[PDB]
């Protein structure tokens, strides 16, 4: 149950990480300067995050954890894989991608891998 409103303030390897994944400039220009917000909603197996960035564009995804072909990017591009829970933390696995998504303490903490190279992110809640 990841639900809430969270503000980000940490980006590590950000400009290279988001390019490799397939952001041209759109989300990364907004993240480096303004640092992204979100509103999350989890209904057991069913999941939704909605994110918002500087000019007040929305990007959402809605998927069922352990189900496939409903999951989409910061840009909102759809993909097919199996999102998995392990210790209550959400992960996908790909040839080119991996990541893991969790709550530590009261703070929200994410650690990600593309092409074998690492990203990590940090956020504070105010729901
Ligand atoms: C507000 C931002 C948005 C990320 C973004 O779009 N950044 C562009 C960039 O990284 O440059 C992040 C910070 C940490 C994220 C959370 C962490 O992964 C932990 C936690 C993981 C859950 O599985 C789903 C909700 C969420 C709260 C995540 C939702 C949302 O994703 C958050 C709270
Ligand atoms: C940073 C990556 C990818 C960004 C990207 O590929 N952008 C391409 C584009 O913008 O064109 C983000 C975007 C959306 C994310 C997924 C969606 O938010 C849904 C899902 C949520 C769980 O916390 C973790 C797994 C999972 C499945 C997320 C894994 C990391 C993804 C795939």
């Amino acid at each position: 149950a990841f639900t809430g409103k969270f503000e980000m303030e940490s980006e590590k390897n950000y400009d290279e990480f988001m390019k490799l994944l397939g952001i041209s400039s759109d989300v990364i220009e907004k993240a480096r300067n303004f640092k992204i917000v979100t509103e999350v909603q989890q209904d057991g197996q069913d999941f939704t995050w909605s994110q918002h960035y500087s000019g007040g564009h929305t990007m959402t995804n809605k998927f069922t954890v352990g189900k496939e072909s409903n999951i989409q990017t910061m840009g909102g591009k759809t993909f097919k894989a199996t999102v998995q829970m392990e210790g209550g933390k959400l992960v996908v696995n790909f040839p080119n991608y991996h990541q893991t998504s969790e709550i530590v303490g009261d703070k929200l903490v994410e650690v990600s891998t593309i092409g074998g190279v690492t990203y990590e992110r940090v956020s504070k809640r105010l729901a």
